């Protein structure tokens, strides 16, 4: 129920996973919104 990345959000809700990488200390998590200001697609976001 989520868009990999750099997709069309203009024939859904929504749909947007996100990459949470680890390591140890440190900690990256990537995220996926929906931009519409585009050309209606999400992209990463976050971090």
């Amino acid at each position: 129920t989520c868009i990999g990345h750099y997709q069309k959000c203009v024939n859904a809700d929504k749909p947007c996973c996100s990459k949470t990488v680890r390591y140890g200390d440190s900690k990256n998590v990537r995220k996926f919104i929906c931009d519409r200001d585009g050309e209606g697609v999400c992209v990463p976001f976050d971090g």
